[PDB]
């Protein structure tokens, strides 16, 4: 795990990580695919109760990505988005 991600991911409980993984898993053929598309990214986030804006999704992709998102990238983007609730 990348050390910077490792600390975003430290915000999450084991249970949150498990929940987040179950939602992510809906959007891949896990037997052969480890990444969701950038279009699916907002879908999985919204499944988990987040409401990222279109500019924000592109910004997170620019800043987090190592057109695709794997599970740890997804966790970091969830953590970022969870901090913009009002
Ligand atoms: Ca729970
Ligand atoms: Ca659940």
């Amino acid at each position: 795990m990348d050390d910077i991600y490792k600390a975003a991911v430290e915000q999450l409980t084991e249970e949150q990580k498990n929940e987040f993984k179950a939602a992510f898993d809906i959007f891949v053929l896990g037997a052969e695919d480890g990444c969701i598309s950038t279009k699916e990214l907002g879908k999985v986030m919204r499944m988990l109760g987040q409401n990222p804006t279109p500019e924000e999704l592109q910004e997170m992709i620019d800043e987090v990505d190592e057109g695709t998102v794997d599970f740890d990238e997804f966790l970091v983007m969830m953590v970022r988005c969870m901090k913009d609730d009002s």
